């Protein structure tokens, strides 16, 4: 089971890789923006940072204004050249899908994003996308429940033996990671702080204090 | 998992194949009618369109008036000759089944249609039909629930290791496609618009707009 | 349990009332458009058609461009004057809700529409809307399942004793009507043909033929 | 997999085999009676009709008056000689079981019938019966529910890897066939009319009419 | 069913009351801090803002350092005097509970907070607290599931006919509000933006645009 | 709804009453023993401690050697005289039940204990016992599951409108209290420490510390 | 909830009434036989034993050979005269039902027995029988499962507000009593030994011994 | 899959083997007592009765007074010598388990009995007992439900791939056998009469009569 | 399947190994304290006691004050040297995990403890810990239910084919052991008395007494 970091902050990515054994990285125009840096600079820093590393995907989203497959494929190919770690994040639209279909035919890995239902998830798999990214958070913000549709996607993918790997996305806490693990999603992608806190629990603190007292009442060096 | 187009409009079929990777095509006398064109011309256009393609079924339904296996087999064989992509759509009637039994014995692939229950679905499988097409929409229109009977058919087929492939039919939206995928149906057949919209979701639009704004506030070169 | 007609075609509405005992009517800018007639003409025809009847709601949607409660309330009040059967259909937006809150305070019945989740459904009830209209069809078209969220709304409303009545909307077949009946929704709203076919069943035809033979013997 | 015809009417059996691909036949003193013809004549007609067809069982029930295993085995052996397609239908009684145990030891296939519970179904399997026939209809007539006990039998058989094949019996409609298919029963046995109608549905008729109109407009 | 605002920002509280018909307000030392203002100033502004209004609770948390019921009761009484809308937020500790017991005996309403299990929720109810506040968010952050324990609390309270009202707390989205509504919780408390967004949905936007197009093709006036 | 203290330590009982609003007390020969005091002294201290208090049952178990109803009733009546708060704890045995039947006829409240199944729970209710005490802990120690049998008892009592109140007993933690609350048991009885800790949770500590930091940056 | 004794042994009935507060008695030709006495003697002993008692049914089964309603009604009326406690146990047959229908019209209480399915249970209720007795044990002996059909009967009776009271019959252990209590059956009928043992549990014995030790270490 | 006879009456055991294909035998001090014969005589008769037969376990319970593993192992070894069909029934006590552990190390098959919970069942499996015998009847007599704990044991054994075979014990009817079959218990052990009746059903009688009438109308 | 003893009392460990076939040992600073002996003496006694035994893990917890991976790894390596049976118990903290990651890279087995949720359990598995120890008791003391989160962990581990073995910890009775067995947890760790009593049941005692009477009458 794979943990990807949904961030564009290189220092977050460095720490995660070294200490958490993150299995890859996801970005989008919003995360790129909040990096403070320009797009091609972020990309360049990434290229260099992971020149060596062999099976470590970095999902990078093409200009969202694009409204036609031809242009989509052009701009994405440019980005692909920049590093073999890069995967092309692409919206689940009529052109988006057509473009992904082509990208994958040409052996360029894609990540279809802005998926919100199992029917939306099906087509990426049917065109042999390397990654599909179904969203939780935005739906929940509006009062929609997500647990069924995510489970459905996983079951469907397993049932029809599709290779496409599911990245559960827009996650905001540990419980949600667990939901996905229970569902059997291939991958999960979360902000730095989400993962950090998913490791920490008040009972651990409580436990340490119990044990510190006990140690302080033991002869610890005969 | 297989997506078939339930349409007779060649332009719809062309787009679907090129962009959606549809895995085949279903027709019926109503879709043939609404094509505007005559039957054997539709068939001819299809024959030529897919002369090349090897594993791409086109289900073509024999005249609904025919009321006897002998005639059914005659008329269907004629249609089969016209192209090796064609499969013979045949109603789930007493003669219909007998005809399919024979067609398949003679190595002509059939698609038993107008199936509405699992008991109706069983016999096609027992005769080694290549396809069975159970219906959702028409039942739902009259207030019947379909989800159990479809699931039952799939489970039955899997359980007794039949080769017959299930084409869930008379679908009208994405949710229903998903229901079938969850059930494990082999195939689904839908109109052009159904599939098109099954790929589109309001949250995607919402997402794009978020992202367009973000891009417009980033230095992209 | 109430059946409303989601149409703006007066002839459909006439037949429904006379033969199906429809309990009211829903409209929206799309149905108004497809009437062929202009808005205030449709409204006028309705006003006259039901001048007498006092217990028969007709939901009529204000201009969707409006982006402010003040204007919303103005335009809707105008429409309310035209007939006491009219209910003011209003989108579930921040201004939409504020407007409904006011309309209802002033004793003008509202129908909050374009509701797609239970959290969206809650606020209309909290503001004392006469009707809330959660949608099925558009969600299903995009692959979303609706059965839970509709059931949830009903349970929530019953549980907290809100008087707001649920109109399950964007329906397309009989099964879906039944889903709502099973859920306990107050109201359902459907096109003419949906209802017509929800009454008809192939086994009935089959049965008649059995019985015709028996009679003729 | 596995439709048997519960009839003694040879014309029904002929049609079924040729057109429905029935996988075998079950009979019973009641069906034999209502054939009109006498037992050994019915059997003879069957012997000739098939013998030579390889794996097509015809279940034929020994005299129900018999009350001792010794006699049961004698009379059944006689019937077995008449054709190797015949299987010996035998009631689930204390002697019945003892007889089946012996029949199967001697390589004569049996069908233990008048089974109404899973405990009754177990012993036939434990003695290596070729067929067990649990009943639905008669129980339902008296208000008993059957769906659990049938499911239980199937699960039990699968779970303990018994070769004995289940013939769900005393069926009266298509829904019930489906119940058994869902349960995973090996075999089902039904009257001619049951099967015939299990293939027909009012929506098909309705559909044909839609389609006839459409055809007439091209 | 009651919506409370979990904020100390007066402008948020004003808007909510006027437009959302919020039924009350919750605060805690963290929200007080992030107000920018000092505690007794925030309190004073509140007192004045709602001088008139009856049945509108404002939950205000006593100093968390306090480790003894005697002091707790002293400091809280002081706060209670400041306004009859105020409710005394109190941690679920051994002294916390003892203090609440006394406060309620003296007819001063309390809100027991930092409740994380049904056993913790029981004692406040057993002491006749006006409010108990069980937490969702912090638990979920550490990987704990909350839906059962919240449901349990509600069922328990209903089953033993306690008047104590449940305020589901540390909420972050609309789905979670719905979970609580389904559970039958009396009250929910959320930040401004949570509520705002719980009213908005991408399908509404999509719907408006459909309808705007339709209107633009209609002769209205 | 009701919390009883399963202890014979007076100081524990005092604190519980004053701070936790315990609704009553349960004892048994084991708790009496571990009090350190003699039986009739414990009882006397209780009598005096709660002379006033009107709705506060104290369950006190008769000698477990007794094997006949006649003697059981004699010894228990003696104990009942000592205080009107006292309830007579009695094992779920053939004589035990017969004795309870009589005690209740004579208007002396009983608590049938050492109940381990719903069939055992039924008869106390059928004889109009004031309390029945089904056990959790000892069963679980041997690997038996208890959740169904407790739920069953509650449902049965509610369904047939028995007055007898259920005291879930031999409890060891908060989760178990909650199980009983979910089941709808009338009463629960727990050791001092169980209740104390059932009120405390590591997330509360964590919360306080968050808030202490916030307070220290305010005002 | 009612416990009836399924016995014809008067000494069993005496003990049960005095100590267990049994709410009535059921009999059948097999129990009558194993009494050692003749039918009319058993009946006479019962009549006298409960001359006083007003609300205490004794179910007494007419000759099973009878094959016609007219005779059934005659013989049962004779038995009814003998005591107002008696209820007429009657098989669930075509004549059986017709007879019960008449008996009840004439205000003579009946108990329809040898009921094995809910459809069989329905008709007694539809004719206003005072008691219906569905059977568990004999079905289970042959491998049939009973839990559904009993639950179904209860739900059906409650749902359509029939007065007829359900006596779950041919019971053989405590678990089965509990099953019926869970189902909400009105009445249960069991042998002496069944009830006796339904009140005992090994953990109680274990508990007593723990407590005896504790008592022996207390002043 | 396996039916064992819980009896010490040799005539019952003979009939069962010959006609029911019983797969083995269980005994205990109570059944030995009710045989009428003395212990070592019963054992001797058994030894001789099955000298030949290869795979047919006979469970024989050591003196229940024993309170120590040393003695348990001594007395059981003595019994084992008497016949290789014998399995040593042993109570689920602290000494009981220790003894079984040793018996099995020494290649002597044991049957741990008086098991009433899954935790009790686990340790026998953990020490490689050939048989564990969980009880139904005595629990039910006191109002305890058994179906969960039995299912749990089976699932646990399957899940952790233990070889120990489960003998569901203290059974009294057919339904209970079925419960165990549904659960997937390896073995069941019942009195003669229980099994006998588990094969018979009122609907079979009813069926025979229908069929006798039909036969009588040739 | 695997029973570990959560104790530091050598005599308890000896008895358990010899009679219960315990599969290993867990300790923590509290158990070390309540041993009465000093830490490095306890460790030494263990080292010697199990010098031979090859597949027998002994979990030993490093100083809980440590607040950095570097120091953690240093102190743990020291302990590892002392015996190849020892596993390094480590709290589920940010440094704790980083340290475990390193320990395991260096081929030193770790046991991540003070795990209270599935998200906490995931990371140890993701870093290839040999053992994770999720806690039941302390949660239940505060009124939290644990059954789901334990089941979730097991299902998650199985589903993503992690080798890390789950030690359900802070158990206090037999029922809880069974819960874990039902869940499919790899390992369980319990105090001496818990296991002892998990083998004893009042019905066994009751059974013995029945049987003693019966034996005394032959």
């Amino acid at each position: 089971m794979k943990y990807f970091l949904d961030s564009a902050i290189l220092e977050e990515i460095r720490y995660a890789y070294e200490n958490w054994a993150i299995d890859g990285v996801t970005t989008n125009p919003r995360h790129i923006m909040n990096s403070g840096k320009p797009f091609l600079t972020v990309l360049d820093e990434f290229a260099s940072e992971f020149k060596g590393v062999e099976n470590f995907p970095i999902s990078v989203e093409i200009n969202p204004h694009l409204d036609n497959a031809k242009d989509m494929v052009e701009e994405g190919t440019k980005i692909a050249k920049l590093s073999s770690n890069f995967v092309i994040k692409i919206p689940c639209t009529e052109p988006g899908l057509i473009a992904a279909k082509e990208f994958e035919k040409q052996g360029i890995s894609t990540n279809v994003t802005l998926v919100f239902s199992p029917s939306q998830a099906l087509q990426p798999a049917r065109i042999g996308a390397k990654f599909v990214s179904p969203f939780v958070g935005w739906k929940e913000n509006s009062g929609d429940d997500t647990t069924q549709y995510i489970q459905d996607i996983v079951n469907i993918y397993k049932n029809y033996n599709y290779n496409t790997e599911i990245i559960v996305a827009a996650l905001r806490n540990g419980k949600q990671i667990v939901d996905a693990a229970k569902a059997g999603a291939h991958i999960v992608t979360c902000g730095f702080d989400v993962y950090k806190e998913s490791f920490q629990h008040a009972f651990t603190d409580y436990g340490l204090n119990k044990f510190r007292n006990a140690w302080d009442n033991t002869v610890t060096e005969a």
